[PDB]
């Protein structure tokens, strides 16, 4: 038995299946591989795109579940899909409607489409099985819990007719107790506050980070307005009908300012986030408490989106509602297109489950052999000096205590959002100063940002307060208080509430990763590591060794660990070696504007990627004629010779624009099948 | 007493408040001008910026109005806008979140700072004075009735907090009666099916239009699970959780499949319209019933977007329910920034009213003195023949009974979306070919779409049934049945149902105009002619002169008559000595994509104009250069030389270009500020 779990939307690479199709029209696309019932490849498909939380069709990831389960596409049994048939064909239908260019064509025929052009696999149409939204999610959170009875709980912006939906769960058979509808949906609520801080979609687990840093009464009462706690485990939420926003209205009456990009965040903004924070905890606690009483379960499994809400997750742990909970490691609709496959095996046949609860979430591709890496890195030699020490994770540690900030890549990647210690960046935890220096300088971003830490499963107790029930750290779904003696000690990794999004790992849910930091605390006495993810602010996490390197040169790390190898920048690397080549969505254009007097205004040159919310960026006249020389196998260096050459001016050009990731930067070649 | 009424967004000429904002977000945007009570001058912004329903700020409509009252900017004593602050300013600070890039300036601040900017006028807070929406919309519809009472409806998309008002007016008070909320909204209803046939916003007129050719019975019953009508006047529409539409959920799960570009309009597609119109109806005639008892009341003012359904009117008209029936000429969100005017005369001091009930809509910018358009015909001569005949009115009404289709441009524009003899293309009403000539080789537009009739007052009802009540046919409000024995002999405007949309012209409304078609009833035994507005597929309305021959040049009309002048098209047109102009929105790109290999793909050079649904085309490497060197001074032919010259190849693409409207193409100069009469 073996059955593909498939979400997402259905555009190819370079085009959408409507033109700007927006960015939240069924995202975060991926693929998964279940074969009697263990979950044996899982890849979402902005790993490969390069383009986060896409809702680009995973073909990509597909294909890459099946090399690593080793299997051609005809020998798949089933595939699911996280949403039923009619309401994502009435979304499309919607879509086409706005477009009257568009071909009709629904789910059914562009996933057979798909499927047929990019892997040459005819799916049969009784293989082919659709989904309810909240059962895809609550089938992947509980079947990895190791659990036979619990309650799940799915909560997230919606699926078909809810906003949320309450499960029992025993042995394989899931049963309904509740629904919650649409308009009462707390990730709406959520993203709806996350538009009034200058963010956008995806950005929510930053507002969570946040709230920690603002006073949960400024704006209390004022939220309170927004919703009210009703009897028995209900709520309603309180919309308008002036905008499609649950939370501006009210608050722009209240002389709430939404924040500007590039604004500071003022103490009104982190009293928001605060607020907000505090009202989802108020209202979940408030299903959860009453649906623990009247189901009877003592063990929690909570899924949907709003399970990444890390904050949230450690109060669930430290009330006393439950004796035991659990979270996938992707809650979002990657996780719920992993329990498509799930219930699709139980809709044809019976239902095969896992054996043991989920630990790795390492379940993506790899970066291939020691040979083909040793050989890739080869063609990078212009760029990067490389060692072979005899142990390298004994050589990490070291570099570690010396306050080296690592670039660690090895194996398979995560599965979720979270770095896990496949393609990590990792620093000493005790120095408050390298939480300032890795927002600031490594990954570029908000000083406000907290820093996860990783420690060992036998040094665990010894720093967090894990009491209350017991959940699972594997995949840092859970805010911890730090214990009150070790707060000055971990200075990068203790937020200011006191509290860290922890991760426990131990030698059966990453081997290595574990040695790392039991080495590191036998040299330092502290064995806890920052761990936060690889990739810097333009990119989703890295995957290949090309993506490892790229990220490594253009981020400010000081050492790169991949795959036993260690890697540094040279002191003057040679941009020139590289070979230039465009994404399937990045496009280039010379642009006239009206002028003064109705004339034709002065050219400018852009760059940019051809997706809703895709950045943009100027470029010279030289640039913009050297890049629409691109053929895809001739170097940076070669091409700049019809402008010239490759001066200095114009490599530091390219090398920013390849920070920002508006083209491929890499050796001639590739690793090859890995 | 002088009072400004604005409606509308607040962007600039050449970008929008937000990038690419929606053409949906407070559109029509106009300019009105109240004094002593009486409208004196009202353009909508769309016939200046050539923009069909623009949503940008309406500067250029303001500084019209100023004009045509001899009034300066700092001589107004009230501005008045179409919807209170709370509401607008909310929408904005919506579009603010969506685009975190965005400065927070919000409508009071964006409205003095486009009049400081765009006027020099430093408006005082206390004159800006915001109104309810659908009480700006009924004081435009009852103050120009002439009636002393009525019960008003206002039915449209949405205001602040309704998408229908009943209103009791007496004198100048205006009392609510009732409301019906945002999501009852019929406007609402028609626009989302109109998206089901491959049309969009704008084009309800067209799915209006589209209805006699179908049978409502084939979808009645889709259409019944989607409303039902309840007692006191109350209905209900069913929504759904699927998609922002009413419609498209349950029609796509029968069967119906939404009509896309350049697909024939099938039976279905018929139907649909069919089945739609009757239910818009039936809805509306409930609400009336119900509130003409209710009230008592026989007279009615009809007003809001839902006014412009003509069929609906003409069916009101056909109930007995009223004796006296009034729609205004822009019933739109046009006439809410008129009435905003008189409700922000009404909140600071005292309302004056107009004397007399309102009869000409043309309120515009007029096409200029008797010198300067000589002058300015002048300058067009190398693609033109001028002749200046000593009766044009007698002239033009021989070519019409000859079989000419004419332009026709005289004194002020109209206020909204009727051309009713100022900016208007007119033809011999009888034969029932000239409207596949006219519609396909002239609008260049779908063929099902009828004609409108204006006949005259004295011969109207030899030819249409206006009974059933006292209604305002000045302004093409209501459509009425063509009397049978007359359906043949008014073949080209009469619909598949026997009707049409008539106007009806009088000495007192136009009097060139009812000159003109008395005069061609006495030259051929019918004085109906056959009426459309003066406009190509690409642009609203025409405004100025350079727009009128434009707008000639690039449609296939026989003959112009502007202003006693006869035009014809040169032989051939010297296409050299027009100087380009880029429109403020017009872009000009060179532009490639991904390539196969992970290349740099093809080099497709394009002109587009950058607003929420504007056109693009293609253009060759050719003319992108020529394009690119454009001055805004020195002529096409001119700036051709530096790509060898004006070939015939570079004049057709140019030419095919102007059609379009991507650029102004017009000869050196303007017309100078238009003198005073
Ligand atoms: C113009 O036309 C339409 C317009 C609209 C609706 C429609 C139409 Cl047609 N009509 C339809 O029917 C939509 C259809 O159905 C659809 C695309 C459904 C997709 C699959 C659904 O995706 C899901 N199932 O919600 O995925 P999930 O990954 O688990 O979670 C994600 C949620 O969780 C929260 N969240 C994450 N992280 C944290 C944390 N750390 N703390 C707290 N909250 C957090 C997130 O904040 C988020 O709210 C997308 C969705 O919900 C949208 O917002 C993301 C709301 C979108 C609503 C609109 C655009 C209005
Ligand atoms: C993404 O943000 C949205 C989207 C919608 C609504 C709102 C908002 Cl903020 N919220 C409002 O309040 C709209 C506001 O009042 C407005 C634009 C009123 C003009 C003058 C009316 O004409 C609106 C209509 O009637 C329109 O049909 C032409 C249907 C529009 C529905 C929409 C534009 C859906
Ligand atoms: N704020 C606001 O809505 O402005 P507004 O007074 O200009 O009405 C526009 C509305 O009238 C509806 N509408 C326009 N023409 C229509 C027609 N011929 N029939 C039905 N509805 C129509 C249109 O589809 C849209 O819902
Ligand atoms: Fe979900
Ligand atoms: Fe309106």
């Amino acid at each position: 038995m073996l059955v593909l779990g498939l979400n997402g939307n259905f555009s190819a690479a370079d085009t959408d299946v409507v033109p700007q199709l927006g960015e939240v029209f069924f995202h975060d696309s991926a693929a998964s591989l279940i074969r009697d019932g263990e979950l044996v490849a899982a890849v979402e498909e902005e790993r490969l795109n390069r383009i986060k939380k896409t809702t680009k069709f995973p073909l990509n990831a597909v294909r890459e579940c099946l090399a690593l389960a080793g299997a051609r596409p005809e020998d798949v049994d089933a595939v699911g899909y996280y949403f039923p048939e009619n309401h994502i064909d009435t979304v499309l239908n919607h879509l086409y409607t706005e477009y009257p260019r568009a071909p009709l064509r629904y789910s059914r025929e562009l996933i057979r489409q798909r499927l047929k052009e990019g892997l040459g696999w005819d799916l049969p149409d009784e293989k082919l099985v659709y989904v309810p939204h909240h059962e895809a999610h609550a089938y992947s959170s509980y079947l990895h819990s190791g659990m036979d009875s619990a309650l799940v709980l799915v909560l997230d912006g919606r699926g078909e007719l809810h906003s949320g939906t309450v499960y029992r769960a025993e042995g394989t058979r899931l049963e309904k107790l509740a629904d919650y509808p649409v308009p009462k949906s707390l990730g709406g609520l959520y993203l709806n506050a996350t538009y009034l801080l200058g963010y956008g979609f995806g950005d929510e687990y930053k507002v969570m980070g946040l709230a920690p840093w603002g006073n949960p009464e400024t704006y209390r009462d004022t939220f309170a307005k927004l919703y009210t706690l009703q009897d028995n485990g209900e709520y309603e939420l309180h919309g308008n009908i002036m905008v499609p926003n649950l939370v501006s209205p009210l608050f722009y009456a209240e002389g709430f300012r939404p924040r500007r990009k590039g604004e500071p965040f003022t103490q009104a903004h982190r009293d928001f986030a605060a607020a907000l924070q505090e009202t989802v905890e108020k209202i979940v606690l408030h299903i959860l408490e009453y649906w623990a009483k009247t189901s009877g379960h003592s063990r929690l499994c909570f899924g949907g989106g709003v399970a990444h809400n890390s904050s949230l997750n450690g109060l669930i742990l430290k009330s006393g509602l439950f004796d035991e909970v659990f979270v996938h490691p992707a809650s979002h609709d990657a996780g719920a297109g992993e329990g498509a496959a799930y219930a699709a095996a139980a809709s044809l046949g019976t239902l095969e489950r896992p054996g043991k609860r989920l630990l790795s979430a390492s379940l993506g591709p790899a970066l291939g052999g020691r040979e083909q890496i040793r050989a890739r890195l080869a063609d990078w030699a212009p760029l990067i000096d490389v060692e072979f020490p005899d142990d390298a994770v004994e050589t990490a540690a070291g570099l570690l205590a010396e306050g080296q900030v690592l670039g660690w890549a090895y194996g398979r990647s995560e599965f979720g959002p979270r770095a896990l210690g496949h393609r990590s960046i990792v620093a000493d935890a005790r120095p408050e100063e390298n939480r300032t220096r890795i927002n600031a300088m490594v990954k570029k971003r908000e000083g406000f940002r907290p820093f996860a830490p990783v420690v060992t499963a036998e040094a665990a107790r010894d720093y967090f307060d894990l009491s209350g029930a017991d959940g699972n750290h594997e995949f840092m779904s859970f805010v911890v208080p730090v214990l009150p003696e070790r707060r000055t000690e971990l200075g990068a990794v203790t937020h200011v509430d006191g509290t860290a999004r922890v991760q426990v790992v131990s030698a059966e849910s990453g081997e290595r990763f574990h040695r790392l930091v039991r080495r590191f605390g036998e040299l330092t006495g502290t064995p806890v590591l920052l761990n936060t993810s690889f990739n810097n602010n333009a990119e989703p996490i890295v995957q290949s060794l090309d993506d490892v390197v790229t990220s490594f040169l253009t981020t400010d790390l000081d050492v790169l660990v991949v795959e036993d190898c260690l890697v540094r920048g040279k002191a003057s690397p040679d941009l020139g070696v590289l070979v230039p080549r465009f994404r399937p969505v990045t496009r280039l254009v010379e642009r006239r504007t009206a002028g003064p007097d109705a004339s034709a205004g002065a050219k400018t040159h852009e760059i940019h990627l051809d997706y809703d919310g895709g950045p943009s960026a100027k470029v010279s006249p030289e640039l913009y004629e050297l890049l629409g020389a691109v053929d895809g196998t001739t170097t940076l260096g070669d091409l700049a010779k019809t402008v010239g050459g490759l001066s200095d001016a114009l490599a530091t050009e390219v090398f920013a624009l390849w920070e920002q990731r508006f083209l491929t930067l890499a050796p001639a070649g590739d690793i090859g099948p890995l």
